[PDB]
């Protein structure tokens, strides 16, 4: 069976772990369903052919109301092709920063729901290892919706990405002895355990200047309850917390005995609201989200430099006569010439050549000016890219100050694991009246100095 003689691509929903995720639609039945795609170039298998096979056919029939549902598995030349459930509620963290109030009870039901699917998928011995605030999704845009874990599995029968745009706040929440290579579905309490903590106060159990920093103070598995927030936390969740971050797995609690804690079956049955919580939650995300659109931002520019000069080449070889003409058809063959080395088939390219023509109001039915086309095609994802890095640029600046200072760029360089030395070079560059602090247009500025510009 082949994907794209089933289901059309709708739109990109984002990028994930291990690739991006395509809303794509079923041909025949019109069903919707979140596609993840992953590039078997860009991402090695750990595991056989035969152990993913089997996996995927057990995850197809597991079902639990916390676990993104599975439905579909295929597989071709150059990629993967998992087809699951679509959720539109958006990330967990993203819902709980919009709330005017957050107590114990709301934390201990988002808990209960994610211990849950935790506890489902260890019975059936699959493990997530990855788990973090962005793979738990909501099902659906109410304010009640059901937490749905993403990724559970993968990480076994796939290698993580070393790329810095891939591992951001993943240092935060990872068990100690993944880092050290013997690991188990107790893994999984420990990140668990993480996540807690910061619903409850937060911050990171486990914080740091940069990557390293973080792993060095997870290694050691040193943690405290000494901050302001603590005060107002109770004396059960802390206990919760101690017993899920324990250090030797053995000695950790299950997901299944977590979910008999007092805090579990107390909070989820008078409760004041998390107040200085919810602020540094609102910072945290704020930060994580600003580090990663940064890194994106600037990958998306690299990647437009490769394509630009790679799809002008393509071009010019497919001018036979040279005179910088081509024919609509020609231009679809050269943007999948470009392709073959989001757009899954021959109708996507289509489409996608239609609307940048569309854009320069050149004739779909003449022959085009090849050079012109380029140009638009890529700067259509540059000016994209930009849109995405200034809003994330705006919710960090909650101020609405218009400015990030010197001391909040440490801070996102740091998540982003941009060398300090580095970016103060780049500032330096660009922030020449010592003002410690830079508007959006300096922000981007230091940015393309960041990735060879
Ligand atoms: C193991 O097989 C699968 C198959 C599909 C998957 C889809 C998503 C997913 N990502 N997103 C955006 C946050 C980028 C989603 N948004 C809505 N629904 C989704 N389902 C996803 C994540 C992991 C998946 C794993």
């Amino acid at each position: 069976a082949i994907f794209s003689d089933r289901y059309k691509g709708q739109r990109v929903l984002g990028k994930g772990s291990f690739g991006e995720v395509i809303l794509c639609k079923d041909k025949i039945t019109g069903q919707e369903c979140a596609v993840k795609v992953i590039s078997k170039r860009q991402v090695k298998q750990k595991t056989d052919k035969e152990s993913l096979l089997r996996e995927v056919q057990l995850l197809k029939q597991l079902d639990h109301p916390n676990i993104m549902k599975l439905y579909e598995f295929f597989e071709d030349k150059g990629y993967f092709y998992l087809v699951g459930e679509v959720y539109t509620g958006g990330e967990l963290f993203d819902e709980i920063i919009s709330r005017k109030r957050f107590s114990e009870v709301d934390a201990a039901r988002i808990i209960r729901q994610v211990l849950s699917g935790i506890t489902y998928m260890h019975k059936n011995k699959i493990v997530h290892r990855d788990l973090k605030p962005e793979n738990l999704l909501l099902e659906s845009k109410s304010k009640d919706a059901n937490i749905r874990i993403i990724d559970f599995g993968l990480s076994t029968h796939f290698e993580a990405s070393k790329k810095m745009k891939d591992k951001i706040g993943t240092a935060y929440y990872i068990a100690p002895e993944v880092l050290h290579g013997t690991y188990d579905e107790k893994c999984d309490v420990w990140s668990t355990g993480v996540i807690l903590y910061i619903l409850l106060s937060g911050c990171p159990p486990f914080n740091g200047a940069n990557e390293y920093d973080i792993l060095k103070k997870v290694e050691k598995g040193k943690y405290t309850f000494e901050l302001p927030q603590w005060k107002k936390v109770s004396e059960s969740a802390k206990d919760l917390i101690r017993k899920m971050l324990t250090y030797v797995p053995s000695m950790r609690i299950s997901a299944r005995d977590a979910l008999d804690h007092e805090w579990i079956q107390t909070y989820t049955k008078d409760v004041p609201s998390l107040d200085n919580a919810i602020l540094n939650i609102r910072q945290f995300q704020g930060t994580q989200k600003l580090a990663q659109a940064a890194l994106l931002y600037m990958g998306s520019k690299l990647t437009s430099q490769d394509e630009t000069k790679e799809l002008t080449a393509i071009f010019h070889k497919m001018d036979k006569n040279g005179d910088g003409q081509l024919d609509r058809a020609e231009l679809i063959e050269g943007y999948k010439e470009l392709m073959r080395m989001s757009m899954l088939d021959a109708s996507a390219v289509e489409h996608e050549v239609d609307q940048v023509l569309d854009a320069v109001d050149f004739d779909k039915n003449g022959y085009i000016e090849y050079s012109e086309f380029v140009t638009v095609a890529m700067d259509r994802k540059t000016l994209l890219s930009r849109e995405r890095l200034e809003r994330a640029f705006r919710m960090f600046d909650s101020d609405n100050s218009g400015k990030i200072s010197s001391t909040e760029l440490a801070t996102i360089f740091g998540v982003s694991d941009v060398d300090s030395e580095t970016w103060k070079s780049v500032l330096s560059e660009v922030d020449k009246n010592n003002d410690g602090e830079v508007d959006f247009d300096e922000f981007q500025q230091m940015l393309l100095k960041l990735c060879g510009n």
